């Protein structure tokens, strides 16, 4: 599958620094729907601007954590069938913690403006479908854990 290569070479890149490039997802992500930033309750506090979230290492975690998912999926990427019942669980998750499956949609643009960003002119209009194609398989997914 040439998709699956494009989306193995761009990865290769972000994996490399993987907190760095998952903070400008998460800023670009509360630019975009600021209504996100209160769904992150450490220590029973809520955040109240962006800038706050990164200074917490419980936020950074989840940076790395959502990292870590991405790159299960790309090594997945010509099967997602090992990670389907995993990326349901992880949506019932994200559900229980008030995320509604409509912001999926702002993670997904968030996903590839860090990629555009990152990439410049190696980000092709091949890539960019790619990987469009690539989350959408993961929401797709993780929607089931909403109940259906
Ligand atoms: C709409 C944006 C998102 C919000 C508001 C959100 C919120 C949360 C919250 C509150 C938790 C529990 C606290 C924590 O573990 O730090 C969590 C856990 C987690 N998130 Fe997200 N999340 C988002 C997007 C994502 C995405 C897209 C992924 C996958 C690529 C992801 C991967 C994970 C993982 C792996 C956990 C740990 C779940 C567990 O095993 O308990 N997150 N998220
Ligand atoms: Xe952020
Ligand atoms: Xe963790
Ligand atoms: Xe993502
Ligand atoms: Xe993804």
């Amino acid at each position: 599958r040439p998709e699956s290569e494009l989306i193995r070479q761009s990865w290769r890149v972000v994996s490399r620094s993987p907190l760095e490039h998952g903070t400008v997802l998460f800023a670009r992500l509360f630019a975009l729907e600021p209504s996100l930033l209160p769904l992150f309750q450490y220590n029973g506090r809520q955040f109240s601007s962006p800038e706050d979230s990164l200074s917490s290492p419980e936020f950074l975690d989840h940076i790395r954590k959502v990292m870590l998912v991405i790159d299960a999926a790309v090594t997945n990427v010509e099967d997602l069938s090992s990670l389907e019942e995993y990326l349901t669980s992880l949506g019932r998750k994200h559900r229980a913690v008030g995320v509604r499956l409509s912001s999926f949609s702002t993670v997904g643009e968030s996903l590839l403006y860090m990629l555009e960003k990152s990439l410049g002119p190696d980000f092709t209009p091949a890539t960019r479908t790619a990987w469009s194609r690539l989350y959408g398989a993961v929401v797709q997914a993780m929607s089931r854990g909403w109940d259906g």
